[PDB]
């Protein structure tokens, strides 16, 4: 709940972000913001895509946990995605549209990770 | 043996790239292009790291299998990768230094991935 003001940063910031969260590796989401504006394209396909992700951005982001790795992605035709590690027990997770901007994602979500660490 | 001249193709295109190579979902590589040229930068602490990925990109690999996944990087401070599936056993694997141009490896993978799919 300390964390949603830096999810919600993150989501402005974005150009095509869906949501930004943090998520256990228990597998159980722990807060969110989702893109509420109305979007210059329909977002539905993605949405459906990024459900479609889930288990398999979890599995992926139980790497984060090695010394080396620091960043990991999950990417669709629509969605891709950036995780960062924020405890032994969560990650944090931005999602956006293929067409959005993944270099800004991936920037972003590197300043707001210690940010949300913070929060703990 | 088919893959050298695409893996080759990859690396040639890709500012910072380390290697492209295609990896066994039983571990095992099957083959690979590395960066021969004289770098701008001192790439041993790179590959130091991308040694130490290894592991875990075969791991995050696996979710290439499902549907919805279509391309997965695993990243360290000094070393991203880019992978993509070839067929049911192996997958494409990407390697270039943190300040190469990680945006040209996704798009040139995602040209090569079929070429390379077109070998087997
Ligand atoms: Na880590
Ligand atoms: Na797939």
């Amino acid at each position: 709940m300390s964390f949603r003001t830096h999810l919600e940063s993150v989501v402005n910031q974005v150009e095509g972000a869906l949501a930004c969260s943090v998520m256990g590796f228990d597998g159980i989401s722990v807060d969110t913001f989702q893109k509420d504006e109305s979007a210059e394209l329909d977002l539905n396909g993605a949405w459906v895509e990024y459900a479609n992700l889930l288990t398999q951005l979890r599995n992926a982001a139980e790497t984060l946990k090695t010394g080396t790795v620091s960043e990991v992605s999950v990417n669709s035709e629509k969605v891709l995605t950036v995780m960062r590690l924020v405890s032994p027990d969560y990650f944090l997770v931005l999602a956006l549209h293929a067409d959005g901007n993944f270099g800004k994602g991936r920037y972003v979500l590197r300043v707001t990770a210690p940010k949300v660490r913070a929060e703990l």
